[PDB]
């Protein structure tokens, strides 16, 4: 919907983002994947300061956006990406808290589902509980790579969190659940996503037990999944 | 685990199941499956008529049975399967309604995640909204099993609903948010079985459109032969 | 309304319109429910094999009944119930079962009336309800079940019954239940009441203490299964009409 | 436990309240139906004009007791009477809004079972779905008297709404269900009887319908206080 | 709507009811608020024994009604009155148990806010968490009148209570989130008053403490300590 | 909490940050307020982009901080701000959508109350319906500014939405009840604030009118329109 762009959290123009967006939350690291890894960047936003930036990977044009914090944060910037720019997938990439005892710091979390507090899936009027999953082929890609590259990694389910700092101790019933590790924008996404029928995963690397290296690592398979 | 066996619905002693069970809602279509494909063939439960059957698939010991209809009871044999009889994977094959329109009589749908009605999750304690998924390793397999095996399928989400007569219209919703297929069954399979760290997947043959004009079926061993392709 | 004859036989019933009468007696068990014809019927004919949930149509004193297995937990029970009900002219269903006492006064044996079931979620979100709804059996056949428990001499309760969504808890969710005073535990009655309520039919759960939920957890041998679910079986058959 | 009584809503001591109590929500209509049925009448209580009397109605001690509108202000003289007062049986009586279009103004309704909005319930950490009954041998007994006086009756659900005037229409649901007449208390006293293992019923005639008033109400209280021991 | 008046709860002709109601739970109490503040009384409700009166307060008509219990009883008249007797403003009294430990008996509290167990929200078809809150004006003419005349006061959230006998413990949420007094009618109030676009207030005398030992009012002070609060709730006369 | 300062969103060390905060969502609008307004200016934070600067205006130390969009990232800051560095009132200002037909363009709204869809009430383990309410004092005092400066202001109930694209249309409900406006920060602000015992109020300045026509803020009046509004907010600083 070339009407919509810019919008009121991006400045720019339809045609000036990928089919393929990496998201990350703090536009600190946003910039430094684009310095990093792209050539020829262009920044096509600075609203807000989420900063995005469009350049080209081995040759194919990939763009980069910081999300900010929290489900309804992402939820804009997803909802804007595939509705109104035309883009065909998401990879979300991040740290995240392990619930899982196994898992050690710098491993990778495939976020196959992700569990959720209640955020905006009662605008959907769902009747019943909506389970947040990500595309198949991007979940598959993003495990061939992995093991193509020998990482250590493990696919299953994440939890979308409200809350950084807990009023109390919530995570006990979602650690008896198996659920993987927790973050805070996951499902939002992967709900927008499955609303406009494309494609969206969430990749993260443990960085505390509820870095350059194994945050590096985490890129490569991320990266390999841009088209 | 073994002093837990037999259940209340399961005869089987400990060690009478074999690590990976082929489970359907049918007696009848385990019994067929028993017959079809399976040699030496032992008869581990007949309690309440949900039928289990212990044989050889290609010479690897297998096991296939009834699960009723509906979470309730399907929980109440996985929950079973995976806590007192050693069990390691399970792979459920079914019958499903159509939501998605680009699905025909006979495609098959892999269950990757499984919307839900609320069934026995209260029992959890989850401050939140719990999303069932499938093992994506036994998703990956059937994807290629399928794909070599040149059948139509879709893999993505389901919805296991409590009802097959719906009182009104709500599939409007599960449509909207791309849910491909409806059953019963699904999301406590996989709940269970995420809780016990163990292996499930369904799997399913649509035999009803959900859409348009609502055809249904008068053709499934298509989809027993991926399922069978996934034993171990 | 009540009976579609185009719609038999259905995707879960091989019966065909008229092969099932005005009362049907539902157990889960299908061993349980041959047993039943088997003891109690004559000119017995059965209508139904379909996924083993074997069901049968016979004569009991003059009177023609069906006696169906339902197989376990509100949405099994549903299907069946919602098919009886709307497609099959059904009048009556008593379904007849086993249930855990969380009533301490309760004994192996003892019978309980469910007047009401209290549930787990079940099929309240498909009907739209927008408050809480109150599944209660009819009150003739709850009427005819207490006087006939009663002139027959037997142990009976008539009240509350909880038709749970699971049989294993990892911890306990039963303590709230009883405090309510509620009697005893299964996992069907209140789809079935619900259903009953919205096609203006008649439903009763009547239910024989199997297994005790309190106190050292007592449940009965297989033998006495056999031997003592005979009182409840009796009741219900008297209310066939 | 007499250590209570009186309570902040009740005046009476312990004792001064029979074993069965019917109650209504007008402290006026308590007030006729002592006037006009019991004999040898004591005022046990007139805090918050809330009036209770004791009586004989045929040899047969007996009290009757205002209870106001709405599920937590039964909720309150329900407790105070089962766990307080002694009381063994509560027989509500009141009017209601028909749901079921086969009722007529002055139908009795015996509510076998209460649907409710929420009162009480998540006071008593429920973990699912309660279900309010009315205790099977009040409803029998009822149900036996309606019949014998061959009024028209009909014994079923009834939903105890919090609201009486609707915003919208949130009727259709109830009517679909089968639930035959709205009030505002019965399931709250049911909660409160099961609890306390004790007695009640919520009867009522039909006064408006959701699709010779005082005679309408007089058939209803004969079928009440047929059930006082 | 004079079509709609009088009701089945209330014998008031259209006009009778001031554009300023008072109103407690207690009819013994309404009479007494009557007899003692207004001039010209007469009264136009008794129906269900829950009296109503009009008359003056400093020369400006006003009504006093009784409400019952519970926010079900509160609902009734409160809608009828915003919605067929074209009432402006009711300012609620009656007395709480205080949540917060600072609290002492016989204190005010202003109802800014109020928390509450689901009476009738329900009804509203709301898709998310409806905040019920007081009129500001209410509430600042309130606790100026509070602080000119020197009493002790705190403004903020209450909690709507559908119980008055608690089976368990639930206080201690409510506790921790800065709640400062129990009552059980003041959300039901305030939702209808929203929902009309008129003006309502709760005040409230801490009659019962609700932490520590449990201390009560005496009978005596019941019957004598809502008098400060009542010049507050007057002070709001329009 | 001096021993968590600097935090994983914070680069402020404790004292960098003054008692009283202002925060807007845009960390080029905290830019423009912080070299508008304040003098002596230090920045503090540039984690994440969400600028912090802490000056003074006329000679009152204040902090002004980007918090980002949506309650789970208000949340964070403000639970930071709150616990860790000593804050005792945050003031929210913003841009909303205006519900109640009566608003125009650039009216500002006080928050008394806010709705909300779920953020993380859950989390406190509330058993019923929690009012999000702001602080009554801050309220008073900026009706009060907006009074004495004569601009045109309405106080009332806010909805803090969990999201600015809408799958269909839920408005109706909220619109009803008659809440004034729509953003999607308030109530978390007001909860933490709540639990933490200290002050929070969000004010708003109208950008779009969601009835109507739909007329919404020109570029320019979204630029330089809000300044009405900020020095309501400042003077509220203490
Ligand atoms: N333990 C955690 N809990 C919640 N969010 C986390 C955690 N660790 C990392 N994050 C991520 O970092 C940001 C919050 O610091 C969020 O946007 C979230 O994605
Ligand atoms: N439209 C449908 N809705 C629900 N379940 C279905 C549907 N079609 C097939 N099924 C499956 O078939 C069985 C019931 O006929 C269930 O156990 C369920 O898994
Ligand atoms: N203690 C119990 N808990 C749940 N279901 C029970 C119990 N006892 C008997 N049942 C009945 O038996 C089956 C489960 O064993 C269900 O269909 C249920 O109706
Ligand atoms: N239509 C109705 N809705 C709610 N309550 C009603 C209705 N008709 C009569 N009542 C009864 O009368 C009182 C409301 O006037 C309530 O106490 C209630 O028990
Ligand atoms: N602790 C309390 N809990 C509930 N209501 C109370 C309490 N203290 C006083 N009240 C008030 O007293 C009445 C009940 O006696 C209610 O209408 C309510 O407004
Ligand atoms: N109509 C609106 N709906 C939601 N948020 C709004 C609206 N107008 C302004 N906002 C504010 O602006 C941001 C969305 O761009 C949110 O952070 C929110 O606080």
């Amino acid at each position: 919907m070339a009407e919509h762009c810019p919008t009121p959290h991006n400045g720019a123009k339809y045609g000036e983002i990928a089919e393929t967006v990496l998201m990350a939350g703090d536009p600190l690291r946003v910039k430094l994947l684009a310095d990093t890894y792209l050539t020829d960047v262009v920044q096509y936003n600075s609203v807000r300061g989420a900063v995005g930036y469009t350049g080209y990977y081995k040759g194919v044009k990939l763009s980069v956006q910081a999300h900010g914090m929290g489900m309804p944060s992402i939820g804009i910037y997803a909802y804007e990406l595939f509705n109104f720019y035309g883009v065909k997938r998401i990879i979300r990439i991040g740290s995240a808290g392990a619930f899982d005892e196994s898992l050690k710091l710098g491993d990778i979390v495939i976020g196959m589902g992700a569990c959720y507090d209640s955020n905006f899936e009662r605008q959907y009027d769902i009747p019943g509980k909506y389970s947040c999953i990500a595309d198949f082929q991007l979940c598959r890609e993003a495990v061939d790579a992995a093991e193509k590259l020998g990482y250590r990694y493990k696919v299953g389910n994440i939890y979308s969190a409200n809350y950084f700092y807990d009023d109390g101790d919530h995570s006990g019933a979602w650690k008896k659940m198996g659920v993987l590790a927790v973050e805070m924008e996951a499902a939002a996404l992967y709900m927008i996503a499955a609303r406009a029928r494309k494609q969206a995963l969430c990749m993260l690397t443990i960085s505390d037990l509820c870095r350059r290296t194994k945050f590096t690592q985490m890129m490569e398979v991320a990266l390999s999944l841009a088209k």
